[PDB]
C-alpha cells in the first residue's frame, strides 16, 4: 500500500447536454453523497468541446468500503434527473494495488 485511500474511478456515460449542464454520478458515500448530487460525480465534455454530451469522468472516492452509485443527470434548465434505474454500489476495498477502477453507464 502507500498511505492514501482515494478511489479514482473513471466513469463514461453516453448522454447529451445542451451546451451548459452536467450528468451526475451521486453515489451513497460522503465523497459521493449519492443523495445530494452536490458531492456526486459530474461527467462532462472535457475532451469534448461542447458542454458534456458523452459526459465522461474521472473522480475519486476516498473511503475503502461500500458506497452507493446512483446516477443523476444534472441539466441546465430544470435541474438533475436522478437516473435511479441503472444504479450500482462501488464496494471499494481498503487494500491497495487497485484504488482506481471503472464505472460505465449511459443515458437512455
Ligand atoms: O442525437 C444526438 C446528437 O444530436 C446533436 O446534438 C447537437 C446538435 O446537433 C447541434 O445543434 C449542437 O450545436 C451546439 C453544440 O453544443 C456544438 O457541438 C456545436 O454543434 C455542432 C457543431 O456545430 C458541429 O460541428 C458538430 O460537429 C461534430 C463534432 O465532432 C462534435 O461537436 C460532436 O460532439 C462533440 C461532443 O463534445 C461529444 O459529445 C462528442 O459527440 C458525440 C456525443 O457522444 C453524442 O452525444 C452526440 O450526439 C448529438 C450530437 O452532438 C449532434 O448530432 O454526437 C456524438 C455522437 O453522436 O464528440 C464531440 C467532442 O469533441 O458533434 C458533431 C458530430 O460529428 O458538433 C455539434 C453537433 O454534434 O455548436 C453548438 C453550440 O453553439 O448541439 C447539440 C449538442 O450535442
Ligand atoms: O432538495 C434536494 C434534496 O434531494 C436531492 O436531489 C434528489 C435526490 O435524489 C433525493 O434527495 C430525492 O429525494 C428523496 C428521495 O426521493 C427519497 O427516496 C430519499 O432518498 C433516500 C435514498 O435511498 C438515498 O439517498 C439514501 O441515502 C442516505 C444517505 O446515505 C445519508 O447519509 C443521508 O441521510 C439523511 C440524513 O438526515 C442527512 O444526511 C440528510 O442530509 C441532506 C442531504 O444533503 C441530502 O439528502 C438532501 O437532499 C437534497 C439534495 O441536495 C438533492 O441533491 O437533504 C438531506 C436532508 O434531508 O440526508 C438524509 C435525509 O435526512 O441521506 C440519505 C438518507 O439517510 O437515503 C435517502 C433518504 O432516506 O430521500 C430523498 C431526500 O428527501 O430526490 C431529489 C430530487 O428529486
Amino acid at each position: 500500500c502507500t498511505t492514501p485511500t482515494a478511489v479514482a474511478v473513471t466513469f463514461d456515460l453516453t448522454a447529451t447536454t445542451t451546451y451548459g449542464e452536467n450528468i451526475y454520478l451521486v453515489g451513497s458515500i460522503s465523497q459521493l453523497g449519492d443523495w445530494e448530487t452536490s458531492d456526486g460525480i459530474a461527467l462532462s465534455a472535457d475532451k469534448y468541446t461542447s458542454s458534456d454530451p458523452l459526459w465522461y469522468v474521472t473522480v475519486t472516492l476516498p473511503a475503502g468500503e461500500s458506497f452507493e452509485y446512483k446516477f443523476i443527470r444534472i441539466e441546465s434548465d430544470d435541474s438533475v434527473e436522478w437516473e435511479s434505474d441503472p444504479n450500482r454500489e462501488y464496494t471499494v476495498p481498503q487494500a491497495c494495488g487497485t484504488s482506481t477502477a471503472t464505472v460505465t453507464d449511459t443515458w437512455r
